[PDB]
DNA sequence: ACCAGACACACATTC
DNA sequence: GTTGGGATTG
DNA sequence: GAATGTGTGTCTCAATCCCAAC
């Protein structure tokens, strides 16, 4: 309804920080988002598109709006104050990304230029001849349209990070909100800010992305290591990146065959997992002598239900290897292991979608649901548990769960909620309470709680047929591990309403074998005699 | 939940 | 001349 | 064939387009 959307969010996010993220702003930041105000309609709109925009350099020709007028006039109000920046200086590098093909072919006609393979090869090629960078007109002096250079991105992505609680989100989420394709929980303004203590905070946050920005984009670990620290961090949610910042460099040391850098870099971290992968690595470097040792104070430790896993299987192998003797390990029953073996040519329909098909007969009808009916179920039982404010869990708009959910702490902060919601479900109400939950928060983009695939049909059947003590084991397992349980789960469900019962069924072709999370959920029903199978064809 | 978990799929190797 | 991935769009 | 690793492919609103693709 409104040409100016994208103008009048971007006035609502520096009118947010105006707001709350005032004393948290310096001297030249706050004289950007005064000037801003004090430029022309037109200009103001043309400077918030390149924003959005993912370049940071623009051809003219690709800036033609018709909410803004002529281009050529409202960039002058940037280009003064230099914001905007005309004849700036790029490389040969970032030309490729400004120039057609066919342009780049006629400049370098007699300067090298042969039947090209691929854009990203031909950078390659004219790497050592035209190392320096230049000016437009310092390459073809000749060319017409002029191109702007976007210099404050770096001031903007500032009061991106401010206003969300990170940088994955764009701007783009204020349409997706307002066009109704993304409805959040209304959470009240209850922790004003926990957005960041400090501006300390910010610039830790902005170092640790460029240090990531600059691995994707080829760099050394010599030259990316020398601005990282080997002290941790003291915001605990930002000690946590940097930790599975070093676990994502970790993984490229191993997949590259430099297993002596991953392995001391993987005890570095205190990511979920790297301690095993610490341990994988020394395996593969033939130090089982040290692969033993560790493995033992993991063994004497555990650090969840999957790191107890892995642990089973790389024991004896080291045990093996060393002189010591190979300790037994564990393994599960294959319960109610059904069979069929169905042969047909053509078609190709989904696996899971066509074993849906056959399970259907006249009293019982199955969905497929690998990870979805228990989750949604949880998140709605749990769900006003979940969205209630901590001093320290929301602070924007468009959050789609509490910051505070990885960390460890996600279940003490609400131990109390938590455990009122979950009373209900050994004692009576978790229909009544599900069921409000369900038509007063629908369509919402909360975590586990996957809308589209819950039908009002599917909800009442599975609160007949699963059972209080069987939801009353799987949602407290949940809160023992979030992360970790969310995942490995029966792609199928059944019911059969008139003796009240179910069952959950994984279905798999002879081409696969089953993961690591959904035998460790097979484990935990087979315990408690959750009605469950594993399906082969 | 910061180009990711989250399913199958495809290779290798070993008691 | 093709076709399809990805920045752009609201 | 069992059970092991590890390495790929797929995909997040949907309709538009243009530029570089084997
Ligand atoms: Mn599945
Ligand atoms: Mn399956």
């Amino acid at each position: 309804p409104e040409p100016f959307y994208y103008l009048h969010n971007f006035r609502a996010v520096l009118a947010w920080i105006g707001e709350r993220y005032a004393d948290l702003l310096d001297d030249q930041e706050r004289a950007f988002i005064a000037a801003f105000a004090e430029l022309p309609e037109a200009s103001q709109a043309l400077l918030v598109r390149m924003v959005m925009r993912k370049g940071t350099l623009f051809r003219e020709g690709k800036l033609a709006y018709a909410e803004i007028g002529d281009t050529r006039a409202a960039v002058q109000p940037l280009l003064a104050l230099g914001w905007v920046d005309a004849q700036p200086t790029l490389e040969l590098a970032q030309l490729f990304g400004l120039l057609k093909k066919d342009e780049l072919s006629q400049l370098f006609r007699d300067h090298l230029g042969r039947a090209n393979l691929r854009k990203d090869a031909l950078l390659e090629r004219l790497q050592p001849l035209f190392p320096e960078a230049r000016r437009l007109a310092e390459w073809q002096a000749d060319f017409a349209e002029p191109v702007y250079e976007l210099r404050c991105m770096a001031l903007c992505d500032r009061l991106r990070l401010m206003y969300f609680g990170n940088l994955w989100q764009d701007w783009s989420e204020f349409v997706l909100a307002d066009l109704g394709i993304y409805r959040y929980e209304s959470v009240e303004f209850s922790a004003d800010s926990r957005g960041f203590r400090l501006r300390a905070d910010v610039d830790a946050y902005l170092h640790l992305f460029d240090c990531r920005q600059r691995f994707d984009l080829g760099e050394p670990l010599e030259e990316l290591l020398a601005g990282l620290p080997g002290e941790p961090y003291a915001n605990p949610w930002l000690e946590g990146r940097r930790v599975k910042l070093l676990f994502q460099f970790a993984q490229h040391c191993e997949k590259q065959r430099d297993f002596d850098l991953a392995q001391r870099l993987y005890r570095q971290s205190s990511h979920p997992g790297a301690r095993l992968r610490a341990i994988r690595s020394l395996e593969r470097g033939e130090r089982f002598a040290e692969a033993h040792a560790l493995a033992r104070e993991a063994s004497c430790a555990p650090e969840s239900d999957a790191e107890r896993q892995g642990l089973a299987r790389l024991l004896p192998r080291l045990q093996g290897k060393l002189g010591l003797p190979r300790q037994a390990r564990a393994a599960a029953p294959e319960i109610d292991r059904l069979d069929l073996c169905l042969a047909f040519p053509s078609e190709p329909c989904s696996v899971e979608w066509a074993v849906r098909e056959h399970l259907e007969e006249p009293g019982c009808a199955v969905h497929y649901v690998e990870n979805g009916l228990i989750n949604s179920l949880f998140g709605l039982l749990c769900w006003e548990a979940i969205f209630a404010a901590i001093p320290g869990a929301f602070f924007h708009p468009f959050h789609s769960a509490p910051a505070d959910l990885h960390s460890a702490d996600f279940r003490q902060r609400r131990a109390a909620l938590f455990e009122a919601c979950l009373g209900r479900l050994e004692d009576g109400s978790y229909r009544d309470a599900i069921r409000c939950r369900y038509r007063d928060k629908f369509g919402l983009q909360s975590p586990f709680v996957y809308w589209e695939l819950l039908g009002e049909e599917l909800l009442e059947q599975a609160l007949d047929c699963l059972p209080a003590a069987h939801l009353r084991a799987w949602f407290e397992r949940l809160l023992e591990d979030i992360p970790g349980n969310r995942a490995g789960l029966p792609d199928l469900i059944q019911f059969w309403p008139a003796q009240r019962r179910y069952r959950m069924v994984e279905v798999k072709g002879p081409g696969d074998r089953l993961q690591d999370n959904q035998l460790r959920w097979l484990q935990f029903c087979r315990e408690r005699e959750m009605p469950v199978a594993v399906c082969y064809v």
